[PDB]
């Protein structure tokens, strides 16, 4: 009657989920400290439980060891790193003029095997580090690059056809500002250029959710991963961090990434900001609250299964489930300023009992009273303006 309904169906099994995190960048910016480390990649209480660091390839390799200590640290507990470079050594760049505007930066085309060397190099002088790369881009935002070096699509191609092949690592492409096709698709559709490709990275700037499909993908894409490696939502305004209920839109992004999207990964820009998930005193923002809904709960290795994303007006609902013991985790977003109320039906599940966890305007993560199921229906009731993991 006020009830609406939702279906997890634990046999359709979609995404495995390799995790969450966000970016360091200690030259642009100061380092994650110690305690800082602890926190975003901890997954103890007040810790945000992310499993994936971000870092760049700096284009002077004497800065490469101001990386070490936080990517070691990230490792060390639990997480895995990938890095992207925005431009090559300047010996290996020249200048064109892109559409009228001169003095843009691109790749030689007679320096593709000195940058598979340069990459090469960040690579083993992490791992001779303790670093192992979990993979490393070609380019940060090649079709975004006012301020570093532009990748046409058919340059991209070239590259992962002819060059990346000797990368000694996962490689990972193109990482478009805003998830645009047209960088991809010839990847996809050139069998060597696919085959190189280990990793579909996208930044999600501007993109909505009816180009988070990505239908070629769908069809030649397998064994690939797909992951959102960079993006702020709504905005970068200073100070931002703890604004309510604008911060309801990082945990619908999220939603939006691994439901409309697929996406394996979430990873925000820098971690450290008074726009991202954790604030400049150490402490976790509103925004961080909103991505440990899933971080914290949703582990490397989960799957996301199919459930109904949008069972009513202002409320959205995923899905993933442990496979070690069919256990589920749901995350439920409810940008309505009304209470509602889901009969969320689980058949064919033994679990009995939910756990919930509930971050509103004035709580965080606040645990809440147990949900307990009449046979395999769970019948749960979300707070105006809250997202709840049940667990
Ligand atoms: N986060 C990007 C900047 C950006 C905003 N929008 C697109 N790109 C960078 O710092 O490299």
């Amino acid at each position: 009657s006020h009830m609406a309904s939702a279906t997890i169906n634990l046999s359709a099994e979609k995404q495995v989920i390799r995790g969450f995190g966000g970016m360091n960048h200690p030259v642009w910016i100061s380092d994650l400290t110690p305690q800082q480390r602890d926190t975003a990649f901890g997954n103890g209480e007040g810790q945000l439980g992310f499993t994936i660091l971000r870092i760049h390839v700096d284009e002077n390799r004497n800065n490469w060891s101001k990386e070490v200590a936080t990517a070691r640290r990230a490792i060390e507990l639990g997480a895995i790193v990938s890095a992207s470079p925005w431009n090559p050594p300047s010996n290996m760049v020249e200048t064109f003029t892109r559409n009228g505007v001169p003095n843009q930066k691109r790749l030689r085309y007679d320096k593709y095997g000195d940058y598979v060397q340069h990459l090469n190099d960040f690579v083993a002088y992490m791992k001779s580090n303790g670093v192992d790369l979990y993979a490393i881009s070609v380019q940060n935002e090649p079709d975004y690059a006012h301020e570093w070096t532009w990748w046409t699509p058919q340059e991209m191609l070239r590259f992962m056809r002819d060059y990346a092949g000797q990368i000694r690592c996962r490689v990972m492409a193109p990482e478009s500002f805003q998830y645009l096709k047209n960088m991809s698709d010839p990847i996809l559709n050139d069998p060597q250029a696919l085959a190189n490709l280990d990793i579909l990275g996208a930044h999600f700037y501007g993109t909505t959710v009816n180009n988070m499909p990505y239908p070629l993908f769908e069809q030649k894409g397998a064994g690939k991963e797909l992951w959102m490696t960079e993006v702020y939502v709504p905005n970068s305004d200073s100070n931002s961090a703890d604004r309510w209920p604008e911060a309801l839109e990082v945990a619908h992004n999220m939603h939006n990434a691994l439901v409309e999207g697929n996406f394996q990964a979430y990873v925000w820009w820098y971690i450290r900001r008074s726009y991202g998930p954790m604030k400049e005193d150490g402490t976790i923002s509103k925004r961080g609250y909103m991505m440990a809904h899933y971080s914290k709960f949703v582990r490397p290795g989960y799957v996301r299964v199919d459930a109904t994303k949008n069972p009513t007006y202002n409320v959205y609902l995923s899905a993933c489930k442990n496979k070690k013991d069919n256990s589920v985790v749901a995350v439920v977003i409810n940008k309505s300023t009304e209470a509602k109320t889901i009969n969320i039906s689980v058949p064919g599940t033994s679990i009995r009992k939910w756990e919930r966890y509930v971050t509103t305007g004035s709580k965080n993560l606040r645990k809440e009273s147990d949900i307990n199921a009449s046979g395999t229906t769970f019948q749960v009731t979300l707070e105006p303006q809250s997202v709840t993991t049940f667990v």
